[PDB]
């Protein structure tokens, strides 16, 4: 829990973000809870140029270190820590199928049972506001309550977990479960999904399990 | 035949699955026929952290090796096994497509004379059932009595062979019949198929030839 | 132009096939036209375990070396040698979009001014016939009269150029060309065309430049 | 700013152009401004059998370097070039996603507000016109007054900035706005949009930022 091994586990996130697909655009944005705030991404630093000095902290009073800058989204990435008391890691993207959702506002239904891990029967999606503003940051923080990841419409994802690791795999999991609704959509309307009692059987069942 | 020597293929499998796009949402597991069980991937590991010591081996009773856990989802595993006695090894994953055709639940038809290497003229569609329960398993063994593999409603894929290579292929053979009835059924419904003596003459021909 | 340098074009073209996404199913093969009949692909061998020494010889009468299993479609391979005299290799494949198109059995129009890089104002689908048999072997002819690739129903597609690299690099292009017809069928149907006199002037043009 | 030095980036550009999937049926190409002309990658090589010295310059009167045949579609970077005094560096390719929407001649709307990253609410579509003419490098010369990327209609994509990486950049950008748009259309038509009001502050906002 040094902060440079903090600032890799944030830079190995990027690059294995992108990897997996959902950093196109290169608009992502990664942070950890750190002491009293947190450590996040910079702005303006294309990933594979980043080294742990460009990682920003920035204090619990929104205030950032002294000659650098922090992504231009940061302000949700304080809002989601503060929502949830839990939540140690956030990840923000753009990802392509999350996206197209989005941009529909609907809400991700019970269409796999996988959507449990998210918390319940749904990935909501949080009505639009600019881009690093207090009314954006409302919404997010709202829909964070009782789920770790959401869409935004009209721009993308974030979902939040104990460590970058899991973040990281929720993240990548909503993207998936954002891939099968748009391909049954286009064919049905509405598409199928599992009842509230079989996600409250799966839920439970994560819960025993792990 | 050495347990070591078949713990490094289940893990090249799961590597390489993973290298194909069959293991998104990291959600595949691997076994292979040993002894009186079966030896099987472990619950609660990424991939990449996998090592042969982490393979765990499950008798015929059910009983596994002391201090590891396998596979959330290795009773089907061993359903497969015992439905199918030629049966080798089985590969389970969530695959993108073959899942969105399992929420529609609908089989496969005859779009393409390929799908004779499951054994058939379709891939059918077991019904839906809560993961790691004793009547998910029923409704596997029923639809693999005849095909090596079978989607499972609001879940994945599961396809069987009698050695690793082989039963990746089939899986991947599988989502990609599976991408090829999506896109076509967006345009039309129902997409044309080939005649069941059609399929009747490129089954024999492939038990003549390999 | 030596039998071993031969051998390994076809090898790095199978390789460079997968790299692009044209081999999913493992099911292409490739060949080239050599002495009296033509250096082809083996049957039942996955492509990173091909050596030189796997490459089949056919000569003019169907024959093909002592020991060695050619791939299961060489008869087309032979086919299309025989109908364009001009083609120096050809490359075979089921890569997933031009294969949907195939399924819908629809020839692809002129949606792109690169459809000229084909020969002419289309790509053409030639009617399924039972692979490996004489009655696909004429359809394929049929239709490489006019064209140096076609769709062939239910199946996939064939390309024909004056050397491995044109026909990989033409293969490619007719499955982008796959891609876009599919993408906008989906969205409105019939989709714009460019008018004959259009690809006419594109034809002449080509012919010019290179 | 040596002529070798900005030739090596021209072909990491291709490269990464390449890598991000935007060079499919390998038909792109890029040029930077330079002296009173440009350089620009030269016609009829492959991408990776680029060396700087097969760059070629072309001077402000279309006469380019004698024994080096430049790109076939040197004309519109020419024209970009004109149009746009502030434009250092010109990327273009027929990416899918954008091709398909340009196949339809449709404009992408404001369904993101990223879109503001072109300069305005929207990325325009160019009537048709055979390529390497007069004719097209007008109808690109008009889209891009009050537009830093523009979609060709049956054919492709023109992004331009103020050096390769944001050129690279703001294409790749484009053909995910592409994608997404595309996706959207299938499932509903029109897909709603954010405000021109709403577009009016994004732009301020990124004139304000960076
Ligand atoms: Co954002
Ligand atoms: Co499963
Ligand atoms: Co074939
Ligand atoms: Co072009």
């Amino acid at each position: 829990m040094e902060r440079n091994k903090l600032a890799r586990q944030i830079i190995d996130t990027c690059l294995e973000m992108t990897r997996l697909g959902l950093n196109q655009g290169t608009a992502g944005n990664v942070s950890v809870r750190y002491q009293d705030g947190m450590l996040i991404t910079p702005t303006g630093i294309p990933y594979e140029k980043l080294t742990e000095s460009h990682i920003v902290f920035i204090d619990g009073n929104g205030k950032h270190e002294e000659g650098k800058l922090p992504s231009s989204e940061w302000r949700f990435h304080m809002a989601a820590y503060q929502s949830r008391p839990d939540a140690n890691a956030v990840v923000h993207n753009h990802a392509v199928h999350c996206t197209a959702v989005s941009i529909l506002n609907r809400s991700i239904p019970a269409i796999h049972y996988m959507i449990a891990a998210a918390g319940g029967n749904s990935i909501p999606c949080a009505p639009y506001a600019t881009f690093g503003t207090r009314e954006l940051s409302e919404h997010v923080a709202l829909a964070l309550k009782n789920r770790k990841a959401t869409l935004l419409q009209h721009h993308g994802l974030i979902a939040c977990e104990v460590n970058l690791e899991k973040a990281l795999w929720l993240a990548h999991e909503v993207e998936v479960l954002a891939q099968l609704y748009l391909t049954t959509l286009a064919i049905t309307d509405p598409v199928p999904v599992l009842s509230d009692e079989e996600i409250a059987v799966v839920l439970e069942k994560f819960k025993t399990y792990g």
